[PDB]
């Protein structure tokens, strides 16, 4: 066909979701636990391990294989969505709101923990599964030092372009990109084929964050990130020739400033570039079914 | 006794494989109790477990490393979580460099534990191994913690919940550091568990004293931390003027130490500290005789020495 990626997506959702509650019960003490599952069962479109296992299958494996990778993974991005919304403080109501910030704290390191314990369940050699944990855990400090990176904008007046791109590489490429080459890893695949899936995560990461970005653009309510001042592309853009807006404290005004100065269609530019890297990388992988969901779903990302 | 030589290269290995880096600010904060200094000790239990084992210890400092990482993980978050200013002769890191960077200060070093860890010269399969129970180790501390700071808030906390807290919240991590060699390097399930025992046993015991050398002042009573001293006083019913407040007298709060080495519960906390290490030793006995194997003796018996 060439038009059901939202029915994959869903289909593997559906699966990953069926095996969090094989792997992520609710235990005691009840307390962290009903704060560690919180997330967790409030949903997610659970696109991390759906990559996954989409990426085994492409790779010509047992997908069911590496649902425990991909689990570890949707893990964990649960854990940094917990600690991230301590960070913020600003739904559903977060954990660190419902529980407060210790039981928040304990509760992502206890998905943490649990990630790195569901990846070595992994149904794949053990030289593999020793290095999808390391790489995994690279990915981990990575995002750490995205979101370090990502708060530090907070305070800044000045991001470039680069350093702006750099950060979304680690917040959100590189947890992406791990999920589309841990089956490469896991499986035996060689380095060219890890870092095409790799570069395709990653690629197709920052460009699904700054299309992500536009729609705040184009429930919640017109501009939000710009009256939250929010450092995104399109905002630097305008800085970078000088637009330089009149909200920034929480505004249609605005909005058509970065229109008009082409500063949205050079985000948008820059998002589809990124998306066609991404599928350019996937070149190296056999054609397939799920090759083409592969494809297709980077063209989502930047298409919903 | 010996252990200043593997501290020594604990510290050499740390400073090589936990580098200073860029973000600065994340990394800053990330090492600040590395170099700060501790006494390394989970580490040391990791190099003395494998040489006990015959193996080559130095093949065991990956897992030194790591579960020395978790350790200072556990102590970052920890510091968040009682807004403890200090520790030790430092500042804490939630408060040189804010709640969030120490979030992700911990966060670093917990992922960087697991990187160390998978660097291991040992079997795959028992790298595998390691990595599970290591990582249902750091779900215990967790539960742990939040044990701990549960019970704060509770009227009364019996003994066994509060030591099924303590063999979480600290003994497993010090169980591991004896197990992982065990672990690493295909000993059988006897002498996993042989050395598991011990570092849980050698963990509470730890414990225990560490709460009687407060008694030994007086900030636990007045911050109301619930030991084992004062479960066995409040079993006992031992009305305590100064538990709550924080803020106290000395004359008020020397009447409740008074009050509790006389309840017979000082004397419980040594006594059960103690047949804690030698249920450690007893259980040590299942590995060879070796000059590790009575260091990890008399190591278990530092624990509850100071």
């Amino acid at each position: 066909h060439g038009s059901m990626i939202s029915e994959i997506i869903k289909d593997r959702a559906k699966l990953v979701n069926e095996k969090i509650e094989e792997l992520l019960k609710e235990q005691e003490p009840e307390g962290l636990y009903r704060a560690a599952r919180h997330y967790l069962k409030a949903g997610g479109k659970r696109l991390r391990p759906v990559i996954t296992l989409l990426s085994a299958e492409a790779l010509g494996e047992d997908y069911r294989k590496a649902i425990h990778a991909a689990i570890a993974i949707e893990t964990v991005h649960n854990f940094t969505l917990v600690h991230d919304d301590i960070m913020d403080e600003d739904g559903v109501k977060t954990v660190h709101t419902l529980f407060g910030i210790p039981t928040a704290i304990l509760a992502g390191d206890t998905l943490y923990a649990e990630a790195f314990e569901i990846l070595s369940m992994s149904d794949a050699p053990p030289e593999n599964i020793v290095r999808a944990v390391s790489k995994l855990a690279r990915v981990c400090v990575e995002i750490c030092e995205g979101q370090f990176m990502d708060m530090s904008f907070e305070e800044r007046d000045s991001v470039g372009e680069s350093e702006y791109l750099e950060m979304v590489r680690k917040k959100t490429g590189v947890l992406i990109g791990i999920s589309a080459s841990i089956p490469a890893v896991l499986f035996g695949k060689d380095e060219s084929v890890e870092k095409a899936l790799w570069n395709y995560g990653i690629y197709s990461g920052i460009g699904f964050q700054i299309h992500d970005d536009l729609l705040d653009i184009s429930g919640k309510d017109w501009g939000s990130d710009i009256l939250e001042g929010k450092k995104t592309l399109i905002v630097i853009k305008a800085f970078e020739e000088g637009i330089e807006l009149e909200t920034f404290g929480k505004l249609e005004r605005d909005i058509k400033k970065l229109f008009d100065c082409g500063a949205v269609d050079y985000a948008r530019e820059r998002a589809r570039e990124y998306i066609e890297m991404a599928k350019k990388n996937l070149e190296v992988i056999d054609e397939s079914p799920s090759r083409n969901y592969l494809v297709e779903l980077a063209d989502y990302l930047i298409e919903r």
